[PDB]
């Protein structure tokens, strides 16, 4: 990728880490007696970014016999830009109630944590049986508000990453690898506005 | 797979076919001058079933250097027997306007085609540079309204399939393979 400063994780690496995280989620939830139809683990996939991670994660979870039920929601905060708007917009909420069910919010990245903080708070008041979060990437040095996900596949430095569902101006979501976007590429693009 | 009466496609067979379809889409768009930001191929992923197909397809398209823009839409039924035009309530629509853009609607399965036909014409009215559809599975014999998808990964018999995004009672979407649900189970 000529627009990439560097590749952080290859597709193979992500796949490996996701399987390991799935095995852990499976072990941690064993006592919950998850069962299809009556007791699935509800995966709240945060669109658009989480589509890819969710697709691969639910499969890895299936490998470990963890039955799941997908709920796709859509939340917006960065829009076409590089930084948090400071506002988290709910564009689509869950189709069904989460009350009394085990819920795992599936996110591609946590940076300032405004998104996950807003989401966790919203669902928390809905009284699910349990509420946890799994993030693909944790940009630890990017927090504006505190938040610690229950499961983290990878930690990354303070650089704008793209690929594997993550975008910059709704571009690059389709990359198989996670890469650092060159500032000369986003600067030119940002300049175009 | 005790709940399945037969295996239709394994994850590896699906993976392969998707790549062949992506290579074709790429060739068919080679003369569209597609470029990121300004002229990407807009994939309108119809939730919830196509989320998995969309994830692997966009990656296959990326293998062929096609710049894509992902859109996810959520539709709902107005009520029972309130239409036959396949009209659906739009709970979540495209973020960007498709007007003047090359669009590809992504679906997991087409059978009756009532909803997909409705969606096709709806987006068609928004005036995109072009509009095509790609469906992973097609029950050609199930049509309730005439409809032909532009790209299809596999034609299948009239049996209820699950897995690879497809569900039954919101169950089994996470399967890596596409299997036929034991008719008894479906009831
Ligand atoms: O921790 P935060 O600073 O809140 O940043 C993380 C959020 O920002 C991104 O979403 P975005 O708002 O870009 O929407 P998107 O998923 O559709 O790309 C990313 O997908 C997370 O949802
Ligand atoms: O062509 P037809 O026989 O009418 O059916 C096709 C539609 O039904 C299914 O969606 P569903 O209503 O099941 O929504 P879902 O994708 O969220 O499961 C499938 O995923 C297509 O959207
Ligand atoms: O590095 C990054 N890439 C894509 N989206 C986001 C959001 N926060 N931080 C990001
Ligand atoms: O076989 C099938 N499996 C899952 N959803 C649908 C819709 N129509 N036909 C289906
Ligand atoms: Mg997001
Ligand atoms: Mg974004
Ligand atoms: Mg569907
Ligand atoms: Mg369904």
């Amino acid at each position: 990728y000529e627009f990439a400063e560097k590749i952080l994780f290859t597709e193979e690496e992500i796949r490996t880490r996701i399987k390991e995280v799935a095995k852990r989620i499976a072990d941690d939830y064993k006592g919950k007696g998850l069962r299809p139809y009556v007791n699935p683990l509800v995966l709240i996939s945060v669109l658009k970014g989480s589509f890819m991670f969710t697709a691969d994660l639910c499969r890895a979870l299936c490998d470990f016999n963890v039955p799941v039920r997908m709920e796709f929601i859509c939340v917006s905060s960065y829009g076409e830009g590089l930084t948090s708007s400071g506002q988290v917009r709910m564009l689509l909420d869950t189709r069904h109630s989460i009350e009394g069910h085990h819920v795992l919010i599936v996110e591609d990245i946590v940076a300032t944590a405004l998104t996950l903080n807003y989401l966790y708070h919203m669902y928390f008041t809905r009284r699910p049986a349990s509420l946890k979060t799994v993030v693909l990437l944790d940009k630890r040095e990017g927090r504006r508000v505190p938040f610690s996900a229950d499961y983290v596949v990878a930690n990354i430095p303070n650089a704008f990453v793209i690929g594997y569902g993550l975008d910059y101006d709704d571009t690059y979501r389709e990359l198989r690898d996670i890469v650092v976007l060159r500032p000369e590429v986003y600067a030119e693009r940002e300049a175009a506005r």
